[PDB]
């Protein structure tokens, strides 16, 4: 009944095999050889770190992409074990309580980040051809632009962010992104060039659940950051003021995204390419974060140092 | 250096060998485009290559300014000798014509929001960025507490008797449909600012300066915006434009002007503009098609 259609895809290569057995038979081959890097990473980070028989790995391939059933929560769930689980993100880390080099290495690359962020939404809003989609990435880009009715843009709230940390606004924006940055940019812009607009915004609205604060009711070991800074005397209001946005706005908005995407993804028979693609995206975000860990390594060698003691 | 030809893009050695080409292919039963390209841009009668070739050169040197050529070519095209028809019909439109215009321009208006997110996504140049996502949040939002085109253009139809159920279940034309793949196609195969000319130089419909360039007639007669003759709500969906455009057209066009000279892209900016201008004459003439489904009386008042 769904014999041809239940046909699995290389999360790495994306090369289509008649079965789970077949796909294993494939990793397993790619992954013991010299060359090959992509297949043992894919392997190493979402299955296991041992090699295991085809078989084994055929069941853990099927499990591993059939469960969670719902891809909303598939994707939550995996975000959480990437960046949340048993060893967090080391700018996660970091962010629990930041020095003011955590926070501009922050401002410094997510300038960036932001500009790519906006752009990816527009091509969003250019190639879908779903009303409810083009509405939800319109409101998103005006709030990423002008605000939400007077108020100030994320982007201009992050810049106010460097300027109380004492960096002026010409230096924040002269500042050229790390490499990692460069990289994740370049593959959110590939994503957004040569996959589908629902590929596209699982990539994207993914993303956001680094700042739900819903996610330690599903297994986050950690927050983002320690809710008391939103409170306390230490650090600069506009610190407050930035952070504050995703505190209250991010775990809403994540999941009304991921709503419409498990919706389409439905309809459009396309729940493996969504989920490989998310995978791919995850990647980018992680290096992504390390630039963001590494500019405060620049700023603050007491900071570098604490991370690898 | 290398003359482009404006329909097909094939490049030529001089004016001389494109008019040569150019006369060739339109002097064959299997063509339509090359002929209806000089039809629209040169002449309707017959040309022999020398006064072809110095025609050709004339149309795509003179004006010698990008921004003052575009003005220039879409004065000639929809406010010349014969204006279009439905800029014809909109110097005192009855309620069909400015229905036609709620029914067709919605759709316009959700392909222009795409096709300018296409811009912000392919641009390198923050100015462009800058400015189209202006644009894009003005189309979503409105300006300056004001409601947004889009929303204007809806209460416009509500005010003229058609319920806003009825407006958007409506389907466009075949030939808006044509009119929005011409642009989806240009924003999807062409550069970003191909695309950024080829829209943009669309607002000077409503560039109420046009007269002082030539143009033989406004977008409308001006006494609308405050005779008691129309809704009000007619009068705040115009006065936009009115008001806008004549800036607006300039600054996007200053803008195109500035990044032609550094890409080296004259003509090939000049032919997507006028592929533009063929889209946007396709779809005026929509808007009044659907006037004439609305309103019977409406082609005799043409005709
Ligand atoms: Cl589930
Ligand atoms: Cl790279
Ligand atoms: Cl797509
Ligand atoms: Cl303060
Ligand atoms: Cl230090
Ligand atoms: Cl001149
Ligand atoms: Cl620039
Ligand atoms: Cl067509
Ligand atoms: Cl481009
Ligand atoms: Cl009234
Ligand atoms: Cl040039
Ligand atoms: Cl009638
Ligand atoms: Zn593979
Ligand atoms: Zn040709």
């Amino acid at each position: 009944n769904l014999y041809f259609q239940g046909m699995p895809l290389c999360p790495s290569c994306e090369m289509k095999f008649n079965s789970w057995e077949d796909l294993a038979k494939h990793m397993d081959l790619i992954a013991n050889t010299n060359s090959d890097k992509s297949h043992v990473m894919w392997l190493n980070r979402n299955i296991s770190m041992k090699r295991m028989e085809v078989n084994e790995l055929a069941n853990a391939l099927e499990r591993f992409f059939s469960t969670p059933n719902s891809l909303s929560m598939w994707i939550r769930t995996r975000f959480i074990e990437r960046f949340y689980g048993d060893n967090p993100h080391p700018f996660i880390v970091a962010m629990q309580n930041p020095t003011k080099g955590v926070l501009l290495g922050y401002v410094i690359e997510h300038q960036h980040f932001l500009k790519n962020w906006v752009k990816v939404l527009s091509s969003i809003v250019f190639k879908t051809d779903k009303d409810d989609v083009l509405q939800y990435e319109l409101e998103n880009i005006s709030v990423e632009f002008i605000g939400y009715n007077g108020r100030p843009a994320h982007y201009e709230l992050l810049l106010r962010m460097g300027e109380a940390l004492g960096m002026p606004r010409e230096k924040i924006l002269s500042t050229q992104p790390l490499p990692s940055t460069q990289s994740a940019i370049k593959t959110w812009r590939k994503i957004a060039e040569s996959k589908t607009w629902l590929e596209t915004m699982a990539s994207m609205h993914s993303l956001e659940l680094v700042a739900d604060r819903s996610l330690v009711k599903y297994g986050a070991k950690l927050p983002y950051f320690n809710p008391e800074i939103l409170s306390s005397d230490e650090y600069p209001q506009a610190v407050k003021d930035f952070l504050r946005e995703g505190y209250e706005a991010d775990v809403s908005h994540a999941g009304e995204a991921l709503e419409m995407v498990e919706k389409y993804t439905e309809e459009m028979e396309m729940k493996e390419q969504v989920q490989i693609t998310v995978l791919k995206s995850f990647d980018a975000f992680s290096k992504y974060l390390l630039a963001r860990l590494e500019r405060g390594f620049e700023i603050e060698p007491s900071l570098l140092k604490r991370v690898i003691k």
